[PDB]
């Protein structure tokens, strides 16, 4: 059981063509194992992928999921970070992240965020809507109506434009840039070994640089 499952089911709901095309990993690590991690690639109409990665142990609890549409109409990727990190502390991210670099993307009506967080430029690959709060776990369904309207617009802009490119470059300096940035590498390492890390990393959440 994960605590991210009503997020996770909201996500399929929306965009119920992703299925399972390749499950890219399914890893026993940890202490003797503990931690427990799924790494599944999907795919249907409109986008060129879904990567979703799913790491458990006994106080973790992490979900990061990328949406990647087609190209050929200048969208952004839509993309979720729920950690669980102890049985105290939370934290969610989940944002329209744009494949242009330093290109600042919004949308009208959502909430606007522009503090500085850790790792990352503001207004690069992330949007002025960038959604981040920190919480208990007990408590993460509530922005899950909020979850659910970013899921609303991204639906719309999906739908509305209609995707057919497969030109994965585009997405280049994204994952150039998700890669240098994101602080995974030293926990998969722990977990599940060098090889593993750098394969998870750069095979399967970042493979497009
Ligand atoms: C798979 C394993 C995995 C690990 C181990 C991981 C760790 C990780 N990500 C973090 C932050 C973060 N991660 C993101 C965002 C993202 N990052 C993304 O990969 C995506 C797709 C987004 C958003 C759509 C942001 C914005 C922060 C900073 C949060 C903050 O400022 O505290 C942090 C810092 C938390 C803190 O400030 O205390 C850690 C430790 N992320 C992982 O994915």
């Amino acid at each position: 059981k994960t605590i991210w499952q009503n997020y996770i089911d909201a996500l399929f709901e929306t965009f119920p063509q992703l299925e399972i095309s390749e499950v890219w990993a399914k890893w026993d690590g940890g202490n003797v194992g503990d931690a427990k991690l799924t790494a599944n690639i999907r795919t249907g109409e409109h986008f060129l992928k879904a990567r979703e990665a799913h790491i458990v142990d006994p106080n973790s609890d992490i979900y990061n999921t990328i949406l990647y549409p087609k190209t050929g109409a200048d969208l952004p990727c839509f993309g979720m970070n729920l950690m669980k990190f102890s049985d105290k502390k939370v934290i969610i991210v989940f944002d329209f992240q744009h494949p242009r670099e330093k290109y600042l993307f919004s949308v009208d009506g959502l909430p606007e965020d522009d503090g500085k967080y850790r790792f990352f430029e503001m207004g690069n690959h992330f949007s002025k809507n960038i959604f981040v709060r920190y919480c208990k776990p007990d408590e993460v369904d509530q922005y899950l109506d909020t979850f659910k309207l970013y899921l609303t617009k991204y639906k719309e802009m999906i739908d509305n434009n209609k995707p057919v490119g497969e030109d994965t470059t585009v997405y280049s300096d994204f994952d150039t840039y998700m890669t240098e940035l994101d602080p995974v590498r030293g926990y998969m390492k722990n977990k599940f070994g060098e090889g593993r890390s750098e394969a998870f990393v750069n095979d399967f959440l970042f493979s497009y640089k």
